[PDB]
DNA sequence: GTAAAA
């Protein structure tokens, strides 16, 4: 019964430089993380600030601290990523 | 870089 495995277990490994233990992390948030950012960009660009906040997670997935919550700062990082893209596109206009 | 919880 049960997964066995847990998402605190799956972040310890990609420390180590699993990146497989990331792969099967990201699609399980992948559908979480998006639901946040939906509501700040556009259904049409939506999946690719979900995969900038995502590459933004492995880079720094090595200075995350495991003690922490491993969700409540993927979320931090997707709505950041998110104000971000709306700045990357608010000086579409400008010169 | 990102740290309440979603």
């Amino acid at each position: 019964m049960s997964e066995q495995l847990t998402d605190q277990v799956l972040v310890e490994r990609v420390q180590k430089g699993d990146q497989k233990a990331f792969n099967l992390l990201v699609v399980r948030y992948q559908h979480k993380v998006a639901s946040l950012v939906s509501r700040y960009v556009p259904s049409g660009d939506v999946p690719d600030v979900v995969q900038e906040a995502f590459i933004k997670a492995y880079r720094a997935l090595d200075s995350f601290d495991i003690n922490r919550k491993f969700s409540t700062w993927l979320y931090r990082i997707a709505v950041n990523t998110a104000k971000n893209y709306l700045v990357a596109q608010g000086r579409r206009l400008e010169l």
